[PDB]
Formats: C-alpha cells, structure tokens, sequence
DNA sequence: GAGCTAATTAAAGC
DNA sequence: GCTTTAATTAGCTC
C-alpha cells in the first residue's frame, strides 16, 4: 500500500486513547475511525505499531 | 479464525 | 544520507 499522513489532531486524539485504552474492541476502532476520519485498518494498524513503540520505552 | 506479537520492509519528511 | 514510522508477513494462540 502507500503511507498514511495523520494530522496533529488526529495524532492527538490516538494518543489521548492509548493512554486511557492500550487494546480496543472492534467496535471502539470502528468508533474512533469514523470519529477520526479514518479507516478502520489506519486505525488498528496504529495501535499495533504504537504497543510495539511502547514496550521498547 | 480473527487477532495478537516480532521481525522486517521501505516510504515519509527532512 | 539519516530517523521515524505505516505497512506487510510469518508465526502463535485461544
């Protein structure tokens, strides 16, 4: 495929749930898609990479 | 059987 | 050329 951009906003508001929820159910990551602009796969595939960044820190 | 972690790949912006 | 990270894949597990 080809990359992804997120606006800071959106970025923001990614970070603001994996600070509350670390996992989400399907339906939360089809909440925070459509409340976000995103698509569902933009959606988990961050939280994927974003769990990854955290074990590392 | 979708969904998770790990290890990559490589595209994105500088 | 470099660093960060979105995307793919192979493997495991309930």
């Amino acid at each position: 495929r080809m990359r992804t951009a997120f606006t800071s906003t959106q970025l923001l508001e990614l970070e603001r749930e994996f600070s509350s929820n670390m996992y989400l159910s399907r339906l939360r990551r089809i909440e925070i898609a459509t409340y976000l602009n995103l698509s569902e796969k933009q959606v988990k595939i961050w939280f994927q990479n974003r769990r990854v960044k955290h074990k590392k820190e």
